[PDB]
């Protein structure tokens, strides 16, 4: 029961258990709703008081900043789960506001999702309070299964695990005092007599008096509220938004136009896209030039394995690799063989541009997915059967000040498993970070299993370890590694020199070959064994090149949001 | 569970976690294999002797047919769950009690036979059939085979050797063993013949390693890995008795029985573990006095086994027979309507527990006469209600885990199906079968050609006119969707004790609730709705349809949110989530609570389950989805794609 590899994670949120079908797309709804009849209603079930739960003070708009507040305040930026775009199971006295907004739900039923719903009645509430807001973008489809410097400290901490700066901090803080600037919350917490304190009497946010860096921060606020309401009006925005992907993502007509540095930004499509001739015209030329399959494909799946299919921030676009908080990380091994990828694939970006037919220009972002998909079409071709790979481009490098080197050191991983990383810090076992990681990038078991099974043959390992390839010749797709794996004939054992390897004996002489501990979990757990089994028969040489296809291409399609 | 309930229940084993795929239909492929050379590969695999693992005899048969037992072994009557055709005796809750000892081993023996077909044959079909020919390789001409049990790729949530733990008393043991085999619906005749015929072939076997479910990684999912010794072969420890019944654990003859009855079994200690009788002979060793176990040596004191192996001592073909068919009933056990047996190995002769329909004998009515049909049962003063219940009725005794009872056969005139309580015997049921015998009669006495109805039939044709109607009066004009081909059973075709277990204790769907159930109505709901193989969305909207059809138990108002009954419209949902309505159970506490209508008025009525929807976190969410002021079509089009799907739910042939 504790210890047992669960794979019900993978398939967290299937479409049986949707009522809406497979063919239903949350985005060519929303963009129909009329938000100005939106808010109407919206303010007529703001001003009525239902007998149920009477309303506080005549009026729901703090109540309805509250629930906005406590549903996106429960983002955590190590793991990427949680915030305002998910399920997060929709205390007590906040789950009866879920079912204050009936009236507006009931209106729409499927062109505007409680997710949608519960954060917009906030903001209209701020903007009925008398604030202009920043925006608002709609999109996030819901999930449909489940003393004073001993204190400031906490407060510094808890909002710097939401990736949440210091004056942001304040401005939060102050905001929710609710906002409307006449309550006057910093405008008596700062000119007030100090013999009134714990021993009208203050709340327990003196922190933000007493503490050296909050009070220089709200020294500013005191004097000048203007900024104030400029401060509070992003870090809303910050927090209501966090969860949600690139800025394509958002739809409805409320988006403001101006884009800002915490969404990850990325140059928009400045030129035209390359065509199909001209990609079999660059396959050709990403080959013949020295770069081998196992670079490529290590390439390749280094800027896309990068996704958090929590947030929906990293990914493949933008191609950030080649700039400087990923292009440093161990995993992508700097002082290997990446920073001669990086400018392998820089002349090409330069020669074919240089002559091109006009305008047909294209970006570094793209030639790595196109070089990683070369890649796999000449191991294939070099193992039978011969497959083109789809590929969707369009994608746009983004230059050095978009990114942000505070924001991308959370998405170093500690261990990935399709690479045999293992660092330090490691509290769980090898096998359940691979499972966190195939959920991140949302996979499902047969989708890992194949592509565990083609990156070890094709070469993607760190450092180019010996690990896990059970193949006579690698630079070649194969199934090699399921029929290796199953086979019965070798005898596995711990390693003499403990560190974590196995060693599989070949059971008469020798030794064969040398696993590894985030391999043969396929091998043991039954669960695992039973698509191992499907994968590694004889038959099905083409099933898993196809499957294998497939999934690789899902993984570089992931973070595609605009197509 | 203590709480909370389980919705993830509804959705396990899905098309995700699936490496096949979506289209790929598991009869379209196992109906090509040469079975020929299936054979031809399994009677070698048992024949080779791994090293790691080595064969006792040198011939793995005896441990095949072991398998094959315990993976059939574990079907339980009163649910449906477990059993052949599941194939999770190879997943982990099964793969790591101590009954199931040293058959993991066992199951990667037959790889390089599944490797050599890959999807064409299953799991769960492959460890039967390997069975089977072990069964066959030596010297036993067994009924017959029939291939088409899916694997399924999650593992779903469902006796001693030597007495009631610790006590070697065949008078204690028997009554074990009578229970235990009644559990799986056998008799005392097969039981008998399966103790005696299973046990003819093979032998049997403290410091061991863990189950595979906890043990190490390098054993490559193995377990029970012992130490003493060489570990595995002639020194293994499975089950610690070390007993070796007949004279030759390789050849079928009845040499259990001479044994049995030549001797007076003294009573012994094992070198591991304890508690087996010996003689006070020679037995081969596989690389002896004759012994016997607790269980076995009973079949020579109970009086109820007594007669029936003394008769088998001294005719052996009656065991010959019975032991065939006792082996058909057990592997075949829980693998559904004789219409899903595919293979060349098929038996021709039926036998009464496959609850046999009779193949058609007419052509098939098309879907331009129907239109008659439906025009005369809407137009016979039938209500809405009678109709839809008697549907609902015929086709609610259904079990997606056993593939056995649903709509066809038309057991829903015959004697086990008319007298339960759930659907009343009492006016409702038989008024509705003399009007359909009536109509099917008046049609058949005036058909074109040879084109006849069958009253099977007739009962889904008047719930899908009664729906159609309901539909229209509602304001959509559709269609419900019907695929003729059911025919009728006599009533001497039909066990009437093993329909007792198809009785529905408490049935969510009709407000019915019986006693004896141990979990209180939203858990048994929730059963039910998997057991018909149903998702979340398809049991809300069937809740929320039949709740205002009218089909409830003795047409109760406990759920009838809606004051134009006769209507199919979503009234169920919209006035479920109505927050300006109080609820408070009733002071008769009788599981029926009462929704005071804002001032006063107790205007609703409801029961534990018809309040899970409204309560519920999770299932709320769907409630919501059907309660919006548009989705009315959707609504209506989701109730009959349920509906179709519980209708045509145990029709194979088609
Ligand atoms: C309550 C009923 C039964 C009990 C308690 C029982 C008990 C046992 C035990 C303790 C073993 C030793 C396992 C080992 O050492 O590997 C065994 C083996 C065996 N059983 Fe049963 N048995 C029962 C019914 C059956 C049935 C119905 C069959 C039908 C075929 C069967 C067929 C076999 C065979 C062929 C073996 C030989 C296994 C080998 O050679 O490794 N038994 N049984």
């Amino acid at each position: 029961w504790p210890n047992r590899l669960n794979l019900k994670v993978l398939h967290q949120n299937p479409a049986v258990a949707d009522p809406m079908g497979a063919a239903f797309d949350y985005a060519a709804e929303v963009a129909t709703i009329d938000v100005d009849a939106l808010t109407r209603d919206i303010e007529e079930v703001m001003t009525t008081s239902q007998p149920w739960w009477p309303a506080d003070y005549g009026h729901y708009g703090p109540l309805f900043i509250r629930m906005a507040r406590h549903a996106a305040g429960t983002y955590r930026i190590h793991d990427g789960r949680g915030g305002a775009g998910g399920g997060m199971q929709r205390n007590a006295s906040l789950d009866k506001a879920r079912r204050l907004l009936w009236p507006v739900k009931k209106k729409y039923g499927k062109k505007l999702s409680w997710a949608d719903l519960i954060v917009f009645a906030g903001n209209c509430a701020l903007e009925s309070m008398g604030f202009k807001t920043f925006g608002f973008g709609f999109g996030r489809v819901d999930q449909w299964e489940p003393d004073p410097m001993a204190a400031a400290v906490d407060i510094r901490e808890t909002f710097r695990r939401m990736a949440m700066n210091d004056v942001e901090t304040a401005a939060l803080i102050v905001g929710g005092h609710p906002t409307k600037w006449d309550n006057s919350f910093l405008e008596i917490l700062y000119g007030y007599e100090w013999e009134l304190t714990k021993s009208t009497m203050l709340a327990t946010d003196l922190s933000l008096r007493v503490d050296p860096i909050y009070e220089r921060i709200t020294r500013r606020w005191l004097e000048h509220p203007e900024e104030l309401a400029d401060e509070f009006a992003k870090a809303w925005y910050k927090l209501i938004h966090r969860d949600m992907g690139p800025v394509a993502r958002y739809l409805g007509p409320l988006v403001p136009k101006q884009t800002l540095l915490w969404q990850d930004p990325v140059p928009a499509v400045s030129h035209d896209l390359v065509g199909e001739a001209e990609i079999a015209s660059l396959k050709s030329q990403i080959r013949a030039s020295g770069l081998t399959v196992s670079q490529l494909v290590s390439t390749a799946w280094a800027a896309a394995s990068s996704f958090r299919g929590s947030d929906k921030r990293g990914g493949a676009n933008g191609g950030r690799i080649r700039l400087q908080p990923q292009v440093g990380w161990e995993v992508n091994d700097p002082d290997g063989d990446l920073r001669k990828v990086i400018r392998t694939l820089e002349e090409i970006q330069e020669s074919f541009n240089s002559a091109a037919p006009g305008n047909i220009k294209v970006s570094f972002a793209d030639l790595v997915v196109l070089g990683g998909c070369a890649a796999i079409e000449k191991a294939a071709k070099a193992a039978g059967h011969n497959i083109t790979v789809p590929f969707t481009p369009g994608r746009t490098d983004a230059s050095q000040e978009q990114t942000d080197v505070e924001s991308f050191a959370v998405l170093e991983p500690k261990a990935d498993g399709f690479r045999n990383y293992l660092g330090k810090g490691n509290p769980l076992p090898a096998e359940y970070m691979l499972l966190d990681k195939a959920n991140l990038l949302t996979l499902s078991a047969p989708e890992m299993t194949v592509l565990v099974g083609g990156l070890r043959v094709l070469g993607a390992n760190y450092k180019r370890l010996p690990l896990g390839v059970f193949t006579e010749a690698s630079e070649s797709l194969t199934n090699d590694f399921f029929v290796n794996l199953l086979d019965m004939g070798i005898t596995w054992e711990p390693s003499p020199a403990d560190d974590g390897t196995y060693q599989g004996k070949d059971g008469s002489g020798k030794v064969k070959w040398t696993g590894s501990r985030v391999d043969l979990v396929f091998g043991s757990n039954s669960e695992l064994r039973a698509l191992v089994e499907v994968y590694g028969a004889d038959d099905a040489q083409p099933k898993f090149v196809q499957d294998f296809v497939a999934a690789w291409d899902k993984v570089m399609n992931l973070d595609r949001f605009d197509v």
